[PDB]
């Protein structure tokens, strides 16, 4: 039953990632001063400007000018034959900025807005995650880290990757295609770039064994990449949600991330379902989970709660919806008790992937054993 | 930014001008091959835009949500839980007529009757009064909406934006030839 | 009688002098293809955005984003070490075109919008023009001269010039104040800047016998000037009328002259003005005239026509109103008529002053000697 399955990630030099990294450190910086605030940042980016706009209702008080050239002054654009300088670019700011208003139970209010949410998650990797995506994000990751340590100083922000699995009755068996778009400087000619690459991201990332000869490598397929960036491609906050979240491993309910503060279920029931439905496969209840939580705006209780393991469980599948009630708060206000999701954690999740990053509060495995005991399995 | 077209190898051997993922998703589960619960979602929207436009209800206003809640056993839908139709309108109205014409002209015309039993939960603005809206009310960008557009939580999406996209780049053409593949196959 | 008069001018790299030559350079490139367009271009220059808005009426296609860079390209921006990229700099487009109207006689159009308009001459300089203005206009225009020739490469296309004339009974004795702010670049040090900018730049230009010792320079009084042009300053078009025109010397209107095409009064006129005020210097009338003529909007006939010679005529003033209205056609149509204004000349126009250059339609002394003979001077 061989299958190629194919995941694909980018770089934070990548246009739709510079939006989702300064929406959320717009984000980061209300939550110090507002933990309560309601953000909802989106981003564009131009050639050779950023427009920030959105509504935010809060006390604070933060300079978006100073945040946003900061973000893209750490990505690594310092002048303009970049294409892209964080020192000479145009900010504008259209945030239309609120006040706060001020007894019944904080628990019962209802969802901000409507939508779906979908969590994922699979004992295939150890992070219970899809591992296309994760290897996929490790590439690019990777790319970043060489380029900012000085290993490959000819190296840009930009950068794209996508990796193709070979699998074979469920279980992965190797890899057929790796692509590895990277921006450099005119400095570097193209044969040395391919082979520094392949020597110095490929190699120390993917496993030896699953590179084989019939593997094919495209390592900038069309040439050379000098100038890149915002000027080659325009840029929108949650262009990129797929490779956020699972790539296309999952179904995703449509809702974007980055800029939204905890208080909208857009974030944080996709955070709480990938936690229920982490906790569920760590507790050997499924291998594979899938939850979908839907809500409707001004109503608390969410509308339907749909558990899929794919003919994978060990309990009866009327059975798991029983203690996803049980056990979790699904209500807006609830999973926000349940995650501590208060804190200016945000700007880290943009770059590669909301999940599969055991640092998060949403990665958490805690109450698995809780789970496994209600279940009976012992 | 606007350039200047260019000016001999074989057309067909054009290289994909930028990588990605498509998906293509097709089921003899409704007559035109999509999942049921993205096409009911679609009619309340469309209905609700007919009968503002045509006049019969002239207090409705253009921006309008939708949510539908199906109930599935053992694969075949036997009836829909939750109602959810979220829609603008003018001062005019009070609350609680908009509940009852908008009941009576939208959700009743689309819907199977046999599928709204007594268990059927309505939400029609929750909240309450919606006058001011559109882009007012939220921010909006290209291809934020991608996943109600192709089909819905029921299949996956490779992630890329439709609207505004040539038919020359793969993000756009090969997912609708990826639907046509996966239509033809079912079909 | 001695008093000190000054006057200042700035470089075609001034954040407010790109705006007027963008907006001119529309304006030119509207008027290749639709000469009977109707044009009014408002330009807006940031840091590292260019904003072009304003409401035409043709049937011709322009690129604005093509005509913005090439116009910033030729000023000097090449990179972002200077403060602003042509190549890589934001441009937004406002610009609301509408169609073309398609039996009445032509020169009896009204004007399309009220305004004063203040023509000037004086018989002080060979060009009948103020002397500090021209001779203020001669540093910057020098400055790029030199810049751009590669005389000295290390100049940069912003500049700013202000020199402070000494008169005595109404003729100039010398010059007091000279003052030359130019930006650089961080290679060259302060010191031998002063220098070459003394040396290559005022030497040339002013003459010897005014310099004494008891004239001040000062070049770069605050120090480093690297980083300039937009990143500087904003600059918005008409924000230099007064350097443009006259400098001090002559009252003006208040109408900006750079982003109106010739079928609005607010330029023709004031070109007009000039026009009939040079001619009647020329004609030996007056050694300095001045004339000031109002529209009213929807009417043909100007509001009023004024003409002044402070007391310096050698015909009676009341004469000179009736030669002014005898032989110039003042209707709006009248001075496109006369002047031949539908032409795309104005790109040359917004950078060193529109009068003064006799290279340009209204800077012909033709109906000189029509009005000399007319008032019976022989």
């Amino acid at each position: 039953a061989k299958h190629l399955f194919t995941s694909e990630s980018v770089s934070e030099g990548h246009p739709d990632k510079i939006a989702d990294q300064i929406s959320d450190a717009v984000l980061d910086a209300i939550l110090e001063q507002d933990p309560k605030a309601r953000v909802a940042c989106e981003t564009y980016v131009k050639t050779g400007m950023v427009l920030v706009g959105g509504e935010i209702t809060t006390s604070a008080w933060v300079d978006i000018e100073e945040i946003t050239r900061n973000t893209v002054r750490e990505i690594g654009y310092v002048h303009s034959d970049m294409g892209f300088d964080a020192n000479s670019c145009a900010v504008l700011s259209a945030i239309g900025k609120q006040s706060p208003d001020i007894r019944a139970d904080p628990l019962e209010q209802g969802a901000g807005d409507q939508g779906l949410m979908f969590g994922y998650a699979t004992n295939e990797t150890d992070v219970l995650m899809p591992a296309p995506i994760t290897y996929a994000h490790r590439l690019v990751q990777r790319q970043a880290e060489v380029r900012k340590n000085g290993t490959l100083p000819w190296l840009r922000p930009d950068a794209k990757s996508q990796v193709t699995f070979q699998y074979d009755d469920g279980k992965i068996v190797g890899i057929d295609a790796v692509v590895l778009s990277t921006q450099h400087s005119e400095e570097i000619d193209q044969k040395s770039l391919q082979e520094a690459v392949m020597e110095e991201i490929i190699k120390p990332i993917l496993p030896a064994e699953w590179l084989t000869s019939a593997t094919k490598f495209f390592i900038n397929p069309t040439g050379r990449f000098v100038i890149g960036g915002p000027m080659g491609d325009c840029g929108l906050t949650g262009r990129k949600i797929i490779v956020d979240t699972y790539g296309g491993m999952a179904r995703h309910g449509g809702g974007a991330f980055s800029g939204k503060d905890p208080s909208k279920v857009d974030r944080s029931a996709a955070y709480a379902a990938r936690y229920v439905a982490k906790n569920i496969v760590a507790a050997g209840l499924a291998d594979r989970c899938e939850i979908q939580v839907s809500y409707a705006i001004g109503v608390a209780e969410p509308t339907s709660i749909m558990v899929e393991t794919f003919g994978t469980e060990k309990v009866p599948s009327e059975q798991l919806t029983l203690l996803v009630r049980e056990f979790f708060d699904l209500r807006p206000y609830g999973l926000i008790q349940m995650l501590d999701l208060l804190h200016p954690i945000y700007k880290e999740t943009a770059a590669y992937g909301h999940f599969g990053r055991e640092h998060f509060p949403w990665e958490k495995t805690d109450k698995a054993q809780l789970l496994r005991d209600a279940a009976g399995l012992k």
